[PDB]
């Protein structure tokens, strides 16, 4: 098997050239208001076609690249590819040490994860530096939402678990964990919401609400970029749910006890519970779509956010030259 166990790896000087490329695109203003991306924020990675190859093949492309644990996981419990009516969603391989929130949000539009620690050094020198008083507010409304139980205090403790450097090894990992309020700024930063799709089968062991949208509200509307980034959560784990290349939108409902419910929308005030769909299509493109019903015979109808189309240049893109590698590869496979 002579396919690497990732994409960036394929080009490496093209992974650097990306690296290099990411602090660039990064606007930096110093008047109160959050650090964002110039450009790179509006790019999107799409996979390729991986059923053009022949099936004895197609296995050692799939293996290496996808998150199989995770893919099964969330297929299996009905929230991943559940629809018939809209294009699949792959999971990819993250470096699962607690910086994989970044790993995975940088892979969905890259193609590598956040290895010079760009991002996460955002998040850690945003938190800091700039105004957080809106961030404060809906962190804590979320928060006595829920638990019940010095709101004060363990919010400076939140920014320091985003430190940039190793934390108490938790399980001798690299990183510190990252949570809800964390997956909000990142949307701000990026101005362009984020789309968790999180586990939902924990019934035996000896109870999170990660999963839903994110969306750039420290931000104004559509000036923002309106198409998502889309994440798996599962297990303690980030994988990008990359799309690829029906029209090709994600749902924004859930297929639980057999009835249609509503993604969560994170952090919000009771205003705009009432806006919530129309905080929405400002935000994204949403758009209706006859998926099958509850079986017996009834096309239902619910709404779902169309997503990006693959916009990276071969001159930052990691994909292209993986689709290469694999041609020859399998040209080799015809050989012999």
């Amino acid at each position: 098997q002579l396919l690497p166990q990732a994409l960036y790896l394929s080009n490496m000087r093209k992974a650097v050239k990306i690296r290099e490329r990411t602090p660039e695109d990064i606007f930096k203003p110093t008047n109160g208001i959050i650090y964002h991306f110039k450009t790179m924020h509006r790019y999107t990675l799409e996979m390729f076609r991986t059923c053009q190859f022949c099936p004895q093949f197609r296995e050692i492309i799939h293996k290496a690249l996808i998150d199989r644990s995770v893919q099964a996981s969330l297929e299996s419990q009905k929230k991943l590819n559940w629809c018939r009516e809209v294009r699949k969603l792959v999971a990819l391989k993250t470096n699962g040490d607690g910086n994989c929130l970044m790993h995975a949000a940088c892979q969905y539009m890259w193609g590598v994860q956040d290895t010079d620690l760009v991002l996460r050094k955002a998040l850690c020198s945003t938190l800091k530096e700039t105004d957080t008083r809106n961030f404060k507010f809906r962190w804590q409304l979320e928060s006595l939402k829920s638990q019940e139980f010095n709101w004060n205090d363990e919010w400076d403790n939140l920014v320091k678990m985003a430190s940039a450097d190793t934390p108490a090894a938790r399980s001798g990992l690299q990183y510190n964990s990252l949570e809800e309020i964390h997956i909000f700024v990142l949307s701000n930063i990026l101005r362009r919401p984020i789309i968790v799709i999180s586990d939902k089968m924990l019934r035996s062991l000896e109870p999170l609400k990660v999963g839903g949208i994110y969306l750039p509200l420290h931000w104004p509307a559509q000036e923002c970029y309106r198409y998502p980034i889309v994440l798996g959560y599962d297990s303690q784990h980030f994988v990008p749910l990359v799309t690829l290349k029906e029209l090709r939108a994600v749902p924004l409902v859930n297929r639980d006890r057999g009835r249609f419910e509503d993604l969560k929308v994170h952090f919000l005030t009771d205003p705009e519970n009432e806006m919530k769909e129309k905080l929405l299509k400002e935000y994204l493109i949403v758009m209706e779509i006859p998926v099958q019903g509850w079986d017996h015979g009834t096309t239902h109808l619910i709404n779902a956010a169309k997503l990006d189309e693959a916009n990276l240049p071969k001159e930052i893109n990691l994909v292209d030259d993986y689709f290469e590698l694999v041609q020859h590869e399998y040209k080799k496979w015809q050989e012999n």
